[PDB]
């Protein structure tokens, strides 16, 4: 009828960090914003940024926190009552520590295994278990913290492809409002 697509990236607006392995949240709202061709506008209220699209045939809202890993938890919340959210389907694309990195992992809501965001946006809307994009970004440091190896975008083969996971990241998950969840993560793993 009228339900959009919520996409929450896990990606807020830092100089130099936004180009690092923790862009992935950004990276499928930044590219599906891009392939449409329009910007996001600041929702002048919670201080977050939000553009409207389509996609397939399902109405694509790209929300983005305004700043801070907390802030981007209770950013979703007042943003989905704010235009009155229909309950299509809510996506939150983030970094994942467990899984290789190039590929992507899909599970229903919440979980381990992610930081801050894919947790707090849970709890935030009290509403989850629908597609969690999960996007690899590798292993677990042995020298360096965690977060900060997140932090620094450098790597050997699958550092040269992230433009094409990317693009692939962005389209699969169209794909999840057209196809659904058991077939179209069998398209995500079949390669």
């Amino acid at each position: 009828m009228a339900e959009p697509l919520l996409v929450v990236g896990l990606g807020n607006p830092g100089p130099t960090y936004a180009k690092t392995r923790h862009n992935l949240g950004f990276m499928v709202a930044d590219v599906l914003a891009g392939r449409i061709g329009s910007a996001f506008k600041v929702h002048k209220k919670s201080g977050a940024e939000v553009v409207t699209g389509r996609l397939a045939g399902t109405s694509v809202v790209l929300a983005k926190p305004r700043c801070y890993m907390n802030e981007s938890g209770r950013q979703v919340g007042p943003l989905a009552k704010f235009y009155s959210v229909p309950p299509q389907q809510i996506v939150v694309i983030h970094d994942e520590l467990d899984i290789d990195f190039g590929r992507i992992r899909l599970k229903l809501g919440g979980g381990e295994g992610g930081h801050n965001g894919l947790r707090s946006v849970a709890s935030a809307l009290g509403t989850k278990n629908f597609h969690r994009v999960r996007i690899g970004v590798g292993r677990p440091p042995g020298r360096k913290d965690p977060a900060a190896f997140v932090l620094e975008n450098f790597t050997a083969a699958e550092r040269a492809e992230v433009p094409t996971i990317v693009e692939q990241a962005a389209d699969a998950t169209e794909l999840l409002i057209a196809q659904g969840l058991e077939p179209a993560q069998n398209t995500v793993h079949a390669w």
